[PDB]
């Protein structure tokens, strides 16, 4: 059983320790091309990404899942360069990231567009998963969509359905962005269920931000896994809160439904570079191994439970294949 990766197919037994929600480069593509100074030196950016990810691999993570999609500045030829120079597995994603409306590109054709007819968004996702992204030969391993503050706008809803149908065609797992405080997981579960989606093939992201056990257990009950995936993002939820919710959930026997990450990156255009290392010093790829894991053991999370979240769960998730 294999899954596709920025360096081709790997045995799913070779996934190993997997962070289920990371990024390498995030940017608004058109702004970066037009105002390139902040990005600066392309080779330095790329080499820097390779350094950060190689370090991560040397520390004992085997795989990251990069959930950068359309709207987040996805550019796979640059990811191909990074992946070619690290032994870290990089799983790449397709889908579309919006809190509200869809790109102008979708404004004229498709369900709810000015004109319309066939959805064309789904086809684009399927092409990425099954054929490969652009000229690249790299296929997407996972689907990503979002629901935030605005909730189910017609744009957000169109994308959720496009992503649901791409998932039913290919069998690729869905990984989700949500606003946890507004409990947007429940919203996505509803749309997905209406689409006939097997909710156990869905990771609801950013549940790590929540401290509401009832909400998490309600998402699990419908079948989904939970992204405990913004470790280090302490402005949204302090270290202790993030560690406790995971600990509690393990004690309630939900380790088999949780995956971990930082939602970190090497570059994020929308924020001043020099400020973020001082305001969120723990927001990097090594925080889980340096701090979070020990703190978890301190709360009596077993080694078996950690293995489940970091190794067993991602592998199970990625071994479920084929559409329906
Ligand atoms: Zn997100
Ligand atoms: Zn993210």
């Amino acid at each position: 059983p294999e899954l596709n990766t920025a360096r081709g197919p790997i045995d799913t037994a070779d996934l190993g320790v997997t962070l289920m929600h990371e990024h390498v480069f995030i940017m608004t593509t058109e702004i970066a091309q037009n105002y390139p100074e902040a990005w600066g030196d392309e080779d330095k950016r790329v080499a820097g990404a390779i350094a950060r990810l190689g370090e991560l691999k040397a520390r004992g993570v085997d795989t990251i899942v990069d959930l950068t999609v359309i709207g987040l500045g996805r550019y796979i030829p640059r990811i191909a360069r990074v992946a070619a120079a690290t032994e870290l597995n990089i799983v790449v994603a397709t889908g579309l990231y919006t809190y509200n409306d869809v790109p102008f590109y979708f404004h004229y054709l498709g369900p709810g567009a000015q004109l319309d007819g066939p959805e064309i968004m789904t086809d684009m996702f399927v092409r990425d998963i099954e054929h490969g992204i652009a000229d690249t030969g790299i296929k997407a391993g996972i689907l990503k969509c979002a629901t935030d503050e605005p909730g189910l706008t017609p744009g957000v809803e169109r994308v959720l359905r496009a992503v649901a149908q791409a998932h039913k065609r290919t069998g690729a797992p869905i990984s989700t962005h949500t606003h946890a405080g507004l409990r947007r997981g429940l919203d996505q579960q509803r749309i997905f269920a209406e689409e006939g989606v097997d909710l156990s093939r869905v990771v609801i992201g950013h549940c790590g931000d929540s401290t509401d056990v009832g909400y998490l257990e309600e998402l699990i009950a419908a079948g989904s896994y939970l992204g405990m995936d913004r470790f280090g993002v302490d402005v949204i939820s302090p270290f202790q809160d993030r560690v406790n919710i995971v600990a509690r959930m393990c004690e309630r026997g939900h380790a088999d439904k949780m995956v971990l990450s930082h939602d970190a990156c090497c570059y994020f255009d929308a924020l001043p570079e020099e400020l973020v290392p001082v305001a969120m010093p723990n927001w990097h790829y090594l925080h889980i191994h340096n701090d979070v894991i020990p703190a978890l053991k301190q709360h009596g999370v077993t080694d078996e439970q950690l293995h489940t979240m970091l190794v067993d769960n991602p592998r199970r998730i990625f071994e479920r294949q084929g559409g329906y």
